């Protein structure tokens, strides 16, 4: 992810088949002649899409030009949460499934995984960062506190941002409960709140494993429901 001062990010296509798949996902969703109500509604929850981009002198080098969801914030606190019970897709080999489940074997049970967070701390004028090992360390016993950490500015728990996050996740959940045409594997929610009131972003990102489907995305729904439940309990802290 490359942050451009113009309020966009450039995401380099991942190697095939992942990068091509994410390009086609955005292309399908933001298709100029799309009148599909499901896809039109979904746009609200994605980064705005500015199409494929490549450097003027390097047509080989493929990027997606996307809205920087953090741009409107002064001191954005950012958390990326992978959603779902399975982070492998319907066409994964046995080896690939094993690889994916071993990365975080609690995915089925919890239905989400914190990929990272960056939290602004007021009293130190500084950022705490947590990497992928943080979330992969969390268990059923420690997931609530693990998530809570995102909402601590070093003096209060930001229950405003927690409540706002629930409210925005609920809208995404409502979208999922009103579509049976896409299933999303190893995709994420990006949470952003203002670390310097109740202003928040929650957006869907990372679409290298989105597939056509005939069914509700039950794993994604489970993940959202559990994440909402965890956030709800944090409101009682
Ligand atoms: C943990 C916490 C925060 C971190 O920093 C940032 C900063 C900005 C973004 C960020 O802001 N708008 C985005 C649109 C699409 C994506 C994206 N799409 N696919 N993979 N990433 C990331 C975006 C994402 C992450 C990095 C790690």
């Amino acid at each position: 992810i490359l942050q451009h001062p113009d309020g966009t990010v450039l995401k380099q296509l991942q190697p095939p088949p992942r990068g091509p798949r994410e390009l086609e996902f955005y292309n399908m969703v933001y298709a100029a002649d799309c009148f599909d109500g499901v896809l039109l509604e979904l746009r609200k929850y994605l980064p705005k899409y500015y199409g494929i981009w490549s450097p003027p002198t390097a047509p080989n080098d493929l990027y997606l030009k996307l809205e920087d969801v953090t741009h409107k914030f002064n001191k954005p606190c950012i958390m990326d949460v992978k959603i779902g019970q399975k982070s492998y897709d319907p066409f994964a080999s046995s080896e690939k499934i094993q690889q994916q489940v071993s990365k975080y074997p609690l995915m089925e049970e919890i239905g989400f995984l914190v990929l990272g967070m960056r939290v602004y701390h007021v009293h130190s004028d500084s950022y705490e960062t947590e990497n992928q090992h943080y979330g992969r360390s969390l268990t059923k016993e420690t997931i609530k506190d693990g998530v809570s950490r995102f909402f601590h500015n070093g003096y209060c728990l930001r229950k405003d941002a927690v409540a706002a996050s629930i409210q925005k996740i609920e809208k995404i959940l409502q979208w999922f409960e009103n579509q049976k045409q896409l299933n999303f594997y190893a995709s994420s929610l990006l949470f952003v709140y203002e670390g310097s009131g109740g202003e928040v972003e929650v957006r869907m990102i990372d679409f290298a494993h989105v597939f056509p489907s005939n069914t509700i995305d039950e794993g994604y729904v489970y993940g959202l429901k559990h994440l909402i439940s965890v956030l709800r309990s944090i409101l009682d802290n």
